[PDB]
């Protein structure tokens, strides 16, 4: 068990990885393989990277929120196959691609289960870039929750709710 961290294993033997509100700016090393839940809330972490999870493949649950996060790797979930819930919520993230969610929502679907996304009050940058999750959300994905999902630039948009915004004003200039 990190330093940092309280390791504890439920009634249901499911070990709990607590580490909120310790000041970290980064995710701890020597996570056990056998975590289930990750709980870095209230901390000062600003990215995730493609091996932020390295070796955390049982992770079903992952609380993030209320970091400092502004970018999230493509591949950061590739291997989490058993992935509930990811709480990305209150971070300073401008985007995140459509390919990070790719592996978690595929193994969901194959078990039968469901996969939420919750993302809630980041500044979102509504260009080209975030079209596609405007589009995901306004449609009623069951992945991605839209509770307080609003632009945060361009100017134009500012305080719009994504879900609410024409596809052809998700613009990108060069």
């Amino acid at each position: 068990c990190p330093s940092a961290c309280k390791c504890t294993v439920s009634l249901y033997g499911e070990m709990v990885v607590a580490c909120g509100g310790m000041g970290l700016t980064e995710i701890p090393e020597d996570i056990p393989h056998r975590a289930v839940y990750l709980v870095l809330k209230d901390n000062n972490i600003t990215k995730i990277t493609s091996y932020s999870f390295k070796g955390l493949r049982n992770l079903q649950g992952i609380d993030l929120s209320n970091n400092k996060i502004n970018h999230i790797s493509s591949a950061a979930l590739r291997h989490l196959g058993h992935l509930d819930d990811i709480d990305l919520s209150r971070n300073e993230l401008t985007s995140v691609s459509e390919k990070l969610f790719d592996f978690p929502i595929s193994s969901a679907k194959a078990q039968g289960r469901r996969f939420f996304v919750y993302l809630a009050n980041n500044p979102w940058g509504c260009d080209c870039r975030m079209a596609w999750l405007a589009q995901e959300l306004a449609g009623g994905s069951k992945t991605f929750g839209d509770r307080h999902m609003e632009c945060a630039t361009p100017a134009a948009l500012a305080g719009r709710g994504l879900s609410e915004i024409p596809q052809t004003s998700f613009v990108c200039t060069g």
